[PDB]
């Protein structure tokens, strides 16, 4: 106990414990690192203010109610209870779990995860023929059979597969070396797809699995194929590590408290 | 219909009914088109936040009371009731009518209509001699008589008429061909003035009469001469179709409900 | 005199009393000039909103409480009484005085005074060897121990220009705010000597805290890491000062 915020700051400026890289810095090093408590009052404002996590209309316009005709998915982001409840319209689901890191919970993917193939517009269907094919393949336990090789593998290497005028996934995900291949993810072979991302620069048994056999809902490929970044139409190049995103995550790790 | 937002959406991307042009898109096709209900809470934030409709101070600073010594025109934009009442200081007048399209109501012109001649500074009087002349000419039924040709017609073709270092209207409004004449409006002759704008590339059925004989208050000419765009000093080139404006308009058409 | 806001305006467009220079103008000529009353409701929104005075996180995040372990300096900017009270943590002190101009008060300096040397990062210490050397000299009311620090590169932190880089002459361009930091007299005369006997005094002997030099050396502009070139006369700053001068009223 006992040592003040001011006291640690004076000590950390002294030790060089504060590192400054593309500030931002004020937030990572003085707010998150020292685990300062975030009031719901600030979070409420975030969901209610246009451009709060990146370019686009305020979240509560489209998600301002638990009535599915007044709000998409009957998701009410405008109150603390509404946030904690998540989507109401069938199929109902929480968009995060209080006290747990939401980085990969639904609210996190919707704020940070660009839909794939990178740049594809939201008015392309998320239940098209190929997506549904990939879905069934994952359900099937993600087999390396004849069917996969002829009917599934080329989806990652063929132009205009998931919408008009879009590049094959293989354009950007084709090796295990970062530069030039993003997240060290290789989608050219079965072996590469099941291996997943970040397999070199951070373990190989600690790879970020991108297909989870039997569970399409949790498979990062399927998610990126079917989930549009919010607010709809946001440009993929907008900061995925926006301070407001981070502060929101912090408030959730702290218990998503209502005061 | 009794169909939910989500359902309308999954149906609209499939059919291709969603058109994307320079977002904007999220707002026009998902918010306005689907007739989503706008809460007063958001509107309040619009009038209380600086730069909400384009660059400048928050509206409620200058319009925060029905007491004419605390607020210009005794106009209170800070409460729902204040909005509905409008300007209180004599001459008292509503600034919109609940349930009616406000695009050309007082609130609409003050957000979207740049004062003419374009760019003229707001510290130029709005009751100068030329304006009053034009006012009276419209009161008289806008005759094409001897008087008009001599005393009124040149007011649109003479530099520095409505203020210092301002170009003649005739600089930008001189034919019915857009490029080069703005809004296809011609102020060089009586015939052109009564004809009005937008009569050509979209026909005589999208014509916009710009002088309404017997009513200066309703004549778009008189309006542009006397009404400074808000907040004062806002650059003419600021988006005249700001999303928050479009949302403000929507809330008014829905009835300006206070919850 | 008993004319409404609207009436004063019409008289002022007519009189030419309204002057427009790089707007900005609406707030200086219509809000501040006519002393429109500023509501606390707006002021609260200012401390609660990110980027309200320039780039950076909202003030009430780091200063949201009178508990020095939940808010820096035990300063609560999130309530009206919190504001008036100021810093709770020792040394406890108010950050402004209601009814008095706050421009060079603590809240004003933190909004408007870029830390020196210009551009210096906030993770550089403010009780380092050179600065502490200087603190005692002002307390004392020389040439070898104090003076050279203003013409020396990398004095107060790594990769920083010597103060003399920007303050080396008598008039404005190329010397900012007409201040010359190379000699004893230029330092005691102060800035804006072109002045010359009402020049903005920059050192107050016996009082480090009111000496503008000590202030700029030890006080980081808020929010921390804000780029020095961000408008130092932000309209929201000006409105806040207006609210303080009006009595810092809570209703
Ligand atoms: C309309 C203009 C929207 C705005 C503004 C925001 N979102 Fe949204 N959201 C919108 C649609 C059409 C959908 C898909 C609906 C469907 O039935 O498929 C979504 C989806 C979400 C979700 C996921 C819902 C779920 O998994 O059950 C989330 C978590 C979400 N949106 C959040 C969100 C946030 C945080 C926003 C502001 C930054 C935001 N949305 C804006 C439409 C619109
Ligand atoms: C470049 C033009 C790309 C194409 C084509 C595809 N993706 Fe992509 N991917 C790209 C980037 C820049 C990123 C990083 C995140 C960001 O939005 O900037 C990603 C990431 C993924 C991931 C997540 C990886 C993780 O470690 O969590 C997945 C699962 C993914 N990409 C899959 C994927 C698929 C299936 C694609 C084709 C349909 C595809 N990507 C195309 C860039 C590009
Ligand atoms: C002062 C700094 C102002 C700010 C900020 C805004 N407005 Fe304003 N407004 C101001 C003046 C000096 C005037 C004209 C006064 C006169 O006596 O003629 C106006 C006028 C309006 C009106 C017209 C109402 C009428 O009855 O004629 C409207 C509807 C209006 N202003 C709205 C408005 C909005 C929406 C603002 C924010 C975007 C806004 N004003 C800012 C002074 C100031
Ligand atoms: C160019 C430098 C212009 C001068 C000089 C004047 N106006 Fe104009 N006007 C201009 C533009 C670009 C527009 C479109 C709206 C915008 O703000 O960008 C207009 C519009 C009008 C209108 C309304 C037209 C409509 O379709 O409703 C009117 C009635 C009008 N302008 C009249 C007008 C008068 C009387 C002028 C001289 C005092 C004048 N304009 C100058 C560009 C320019
Ligand atoms: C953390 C991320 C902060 C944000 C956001 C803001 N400020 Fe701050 N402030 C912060 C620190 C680390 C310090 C120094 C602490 C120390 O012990 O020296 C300060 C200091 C101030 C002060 C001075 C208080 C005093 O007693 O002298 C003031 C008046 C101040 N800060 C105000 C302020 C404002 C107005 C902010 C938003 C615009 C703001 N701070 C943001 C940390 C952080
Ligand atoms: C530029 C490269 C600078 C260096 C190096 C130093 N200062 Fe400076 N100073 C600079 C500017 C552009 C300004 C104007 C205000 C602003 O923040 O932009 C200032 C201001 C001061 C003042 C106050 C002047 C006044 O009229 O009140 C002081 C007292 C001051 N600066 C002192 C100072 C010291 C002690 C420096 C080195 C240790 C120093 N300055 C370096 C630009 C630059
Ligand atoms: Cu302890
Ligand atoms: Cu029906």
């Amino acid at each position: 106990d006992t040592r003040t915020l001011s006291q640690q700051y004076l000590d950390d400026v002294r030790s060089g414990a504060i590192v400054i890289e593309g500030d931002s810095a004020a937030v990572s090093e003085l707010i998150l690192k020292r685990d300062i408590p975030i009031p719901y009052s600030y979070i409420a404002q975030l969901f209610a203010t246009p451009n709060a996590f990146g370019s686009g209309p305020a979240c509560i316009i489209c998600h301002g109610s638990n009535n599915p005709t007044h709000a998409y998915r009957g998701l009410n982001l405008s109150t603390c209870d509404g946030l904690r409840n998540g989507s109401t319209e069938q199929p109902a689901r929480a968009i995060f779990t209080p006290g747990e890191d939401p980085k990969n919970a639904i609210i996190g993917r919707r704020l940070r995860a660009n839909r794939m193939p990178l740049g594809i517009a939201f008015n392309n269907p998320t239940d098209s023929a190929p997506i549904l094919a990939i879905k069934e393949w994952i359900l099937a336990g993600a087999p390396n059979d004849e069917h996969f090789t002829k009917e599934i593998l080329p989806l990652f290497a063929t132009d205009n597969t998931f919408g008009p005028d879009t590049p094959h996934c293989t354009t950007c995900h084709f090796s295990n070396q970062e530069p030039p291949s993003f997240h060290e993810l290789n989608l050219t072979t079965y072996e590469g797809i099941m291996l997943g991302a970040d397999s070199v620069a951070k373990g190989v048994d600690n790879a970020t699995k991108v297909i989870i056999p039997g569970d399409p809902e949790a498979s990062k490929v399927f998610q990126h194929l079917t989930e549009d970044r919010m607010p709809p139409g946001i440009d993929p190049s907008e900061d995925r590590d926006h301070p407001n995103t981070q502060i929101l995550f912090a408030w959730i790790k702290q218990g998503a408290k209502c005061e």
